[PDB]
């Protein structure tokens, strides 16, 4: 051996076929999309010399670099790009191509993309869908023996065991200091055990584990979009959805409750106690992103402010020391998913933090199936996070209300809907950004704390790794909520010795 062994996620089952989407994170190892995001969130082109949307944002012009090749040496041209997009759309998978219509090849280095309607977020598709070879693609065969333009290529794959890959010599981006990589697939505990023993060069660890010194290893803290928040029902009770699930909560429908909970919680204390300080306070679902409203942050852990907000809206302390309004006491149930000690620790901590302002929080846990039934009538603990601004839409659009796990509190604000649609219809993502910011607050209304306060956002989680002292994991964009997020920086990895 003498090569780098890594433990950063679990088995890449199902396979490595870009036609099945970017839902998994391992694909970034063997494949490369047309675009690669920068740390300043602009876009670099690995395979493109030129890419330009039209004034209406309905068409894209793509120009390839001339001598590109696949991992097997076969040439990468317009034919393969157009094939990739047309067939990814034309199958499932059900890759969400959005408003994508079709891809036309102009010449071997040029491709024209056609859309149904303006989509400012389509760039996120360009930096996501991996390129596939038109000549050599077979649906069943490709998952097991894939051909890609990624930084590495498959050498061997041992199920439930390990994966061996080597550097792709035809890679169009930067080569790193590591010629060969072996990825080990282990449960967290055995992984940590192998890490201390110095068998591994890089290992992902949970931010919640009071990590002590590890022999001949160093701790890396990488930024992430992964977050934690509480979603409130915004409507009164009494109605039910298509599944017969109850909709609404007579307590959390009052905006004063949601604002008060937003101010009472001390997020820094959450980060330090539960996440061992490896988290950042989050006041929005898009904290740390360009499309976050710059005026969205608040000074929290203010019991007095919370009590003021509650008093001004008619929520008064009863004899039991619990808030009450028009004969209705503030007693609410917080739901969360079982199977995680940390989620529960977070929940109980929240109950304890809401006790001083007179809100009595009962806690219930269950399987996703169980949570689903109660998810619309009670406050609920969720984890999300995405590098696509589209998530704002999924959270706050009236059209997304009750759609799967999105917008379960049935939040509807027509002005917010307008800002959202304006944002989607913008010809470029840059022009879209100011409208995305208007969602929190436009000066009059919004979905944020200054406005309707649909959420109580708690934290943005950061990912933590142990790495051999001679290993430099470099730098990159915030890591996704998923496995193999570290791979987003893989090209900048260096060897310090
Ligand atoms: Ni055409």
């Amino acid at each position: 051996t003498h090569t780098l062994q890594l433990a950063i996620g679990d088995e890449p089952t199902e396979g490595f076929d870009p036609m099945l989407g970017w839902s998994h994170g391992s694909y970034l190892l063997l494949h490369s999309p047309l675009l690669k995001q920068n740390e300043d969130f602009s876009w670099d082109s690995l395979l493109l010399s030129q890419y330009q949307p039209s004034d209406d944002g309905k068409t894209w012009l793509l120009t390839l670099k001339p001598d590109l090749k696949f991992s097997d040496g076969s040439p990468l041209t317009a034919k393969d790009v157009a094939f990739t997009y047309n067939n990814a759309a034309a199958s499932g998978g059900k890759v969400d191509m959005g408003n994508f219509l079709s891809a036309e090849v102009i010449d071997p280095l040029n491709v024209r993309i056609h859309l149904k309607a303006p989509q400012s977020t389509f760039v996120n598709v360009l930096g996501s869908l991996g390129i596939v070879s038109a000549d050599k693609y077979n649906a069943k065969t490709y998952a097991q023996k894939p051909i890609g333009a990624g930084p590495y290529r498959l050498v061997s794959f041992q199920p439930g065991q390990q994966m061996i890959v080597e550097a792709n010599p035809y890679y169009a981006g930067n080569k790193n200091d590591f010629d060969k990589l072996i990825f080990v697939f282990l449960d967290e505990d055995s992984a940590f055990a192998a890490a201390q023993s110095g068998q591994l060069g890089v290992v992902r660890i949970p931010p919640s584990m009071a990590v002590g010194s590890v022999n001949n290893m160093k701790l890396w803290v990488r930024p992430s979009v992964e977050n934690r928040g509480i979603v409130f029902p915004t409507t009164p009770a009494g109605k039910k959805d298509a599944h017969g699930y109850p909709i609404g909560n007579d307590v959390t429908a009052d905006v004063a409750i949601r604002r008060a909970i937003n101010y009472a919680i001390n997020r820094q204390l959450l980060a330090d106690q539960i996440m061992e300080g490896h988290a950042i306070p989050a006041y929005t679902g898009v904290q740390g992103l360009p499309w976050n409203n710059p005026d969205s942050a608040i000074k929290d852990g203010d019991i007095d402010k919370a009590k003021q907000i509650l008093e001004q809206a008619g929520w008064q302390l009863n004899s039991q020391g619990t808030r009450e309004k028009n004969g209705l006491p503030a007693k609410i149930t917080l739901w969360y998913t079982s199977g995680d000690t940390t989620r529960r620790d977070l929940a109980q901590a929240l109950r304890s933090m809401l006790k001083p302002i007179g809100i009595d929080v009962d806690l219930k846990s269950g399987s996703w199936e169980t949570v689903e039934r109660n998810m619309h009538a009670n406050p609920t603990l969720f984890g999300w996070g995405s590098l696509d601004p589209m998530e704002l839409y999924h959270h706050y659009s009236s059209n997304a209300a009750g759609v799967e796990y999105y917008n379960p509190g049935y939040y509807k604000n027509p002005m917010v809907d307008k800002h959202l649609q304006q944002a989607l219809d913008a010809p470029t993502w840059q022009q879209a950004v100011p409208f995305w910011q208007q969602v929190d607050w436009d000066g009059t209304t919004g979905a944020g704390i200054r406005g309707d306060a649909a959420w109580a956002w708690l934290l943005n989680i950061q990912h933590t790794y142990l790495a051999n002292n001679c290993v430099d994991l470099g730098k990159g964009t915030p890591e996704i909520h998923g496995s193999w997020s570290l791979l987003n920086s893989i090209d900048s990895w260096k060897w310090t010795c």
